[PDB]
């Protein structure tokens, strides 16, 4: 089915997922001069001290680290959110070249990659129910630029050789997602959607202003993954990003001045 190639990529998705042309699709371009400071936004509360990572997995469209979300162990609160959102997984989107790869853009600037920390609203009980709700998910988005290495990313990078192809996974315990966060929690926020099918319009996006820097050797290691399963022709998992979607009847709010 859907993918990121010429014949099954983002321009094709609306045929199977008509919400792709909906009113609150993600990602978007963040026009920094049009985003309005909202002094009523609360500071984000990122509570990751008890996070329990489980597995790392190549799912054919990205690579993800999954966590135990059967208790309130790693939760996102505050900011624009009401209630408690549990961390389910994080994954990345990246490019074939350093000048592209992010899904959100900032004043039309593309970053080399973008990290998504995916959380779901505990009042809906499970993630399958949350994805059917307008406020079911909160995704924390962090941009990646190429420069110095990010030490907290290295333990991820070092196991990617063991999940090269679609359907491979590995034990990934005791990983601390706090090592992937930039210093500042200043953020932009809007109502949006999943950026992969089914593109459900269930996401409060929280996109951090400050990117993290990763090294060229770290991102090169992303680009060695494969979309295909083993035994199928090899096609490099690169450019697994959806481009910016029309903003339509939405305002992006900034938590900073
Ligand atoms: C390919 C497709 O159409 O859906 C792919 C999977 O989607 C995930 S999802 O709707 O929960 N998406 C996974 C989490 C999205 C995180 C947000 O991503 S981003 N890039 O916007 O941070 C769904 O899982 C849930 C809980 O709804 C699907 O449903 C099931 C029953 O597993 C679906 O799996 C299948 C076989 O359809
Ligand atoms: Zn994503």
């Amino acid at each position: 089915h859907w993918g990121y190639g010429k014949h099954n990529g983002p321009e094709h998705w609306h045929k199977d997922f008509p919400i792709a042309k909906g009113e609150r699709q993600s990602p978007v371009d963040i026009d920094t001069h049009t985003a309005k400071y909202d002094p009523s936004l609360k500071p984000l509360s990122v509570s990751y001290d008890q996070a329990t990572s489980l597995r790392i997995l190549n799912n054919g469209h990205s690579f993800q680290v999954t966590f135990d979300d059967s208790q309130d162990k790693a939760v996102l609160k505050g900011g624009p959110l009401d209630g408690t959102y549990r961390l389910l997984q994080f994954h990345f989107h990246w490019g074939s070249l350093d000048g592209q790869g992010s899904e959100h853009t900032v004043d039309k600037k593309k970053y080399a990659a973008e990290l998504h920390l995916v959380h779901w609203n505990t009042k809906y009980g499970d993630v399958g129910k949350a994805v059917q709700q307008p406020d079911g998910l909160a995704v924390l988005g962090i941009f990646l630029k190429v420069g110095s290495a990010k030490p907290g990313l290295q333990k991820v990078v070092d196991v990617l050789d063991s999940i090269k192809t679609e359907g491979k996974s590995a034990d990934f315990t005791n990983f601390d997602p706090r090592g992937l966060l930039p210093e500042s929690l200043d953020y932009w926020t809007y109502p949006g959607s999943l950026t992969t099918p089914p593109l459900a319009e269930c996401v409060t996006w929280i996109v951090l202003k400050e990117p993290i820097s990763v090294s060229s050797e770290q991102v090169l290691k992303f680009r060695k993954l494969n979309f295909n399963g083993e035994g199928e022709p090899e096609e490099l998992m690169v450019d697994n990003w959806r481009p910016a979607q029309p903003l339509k009847n939405r305002q992006i709010k900034a938590s900073f001045k």
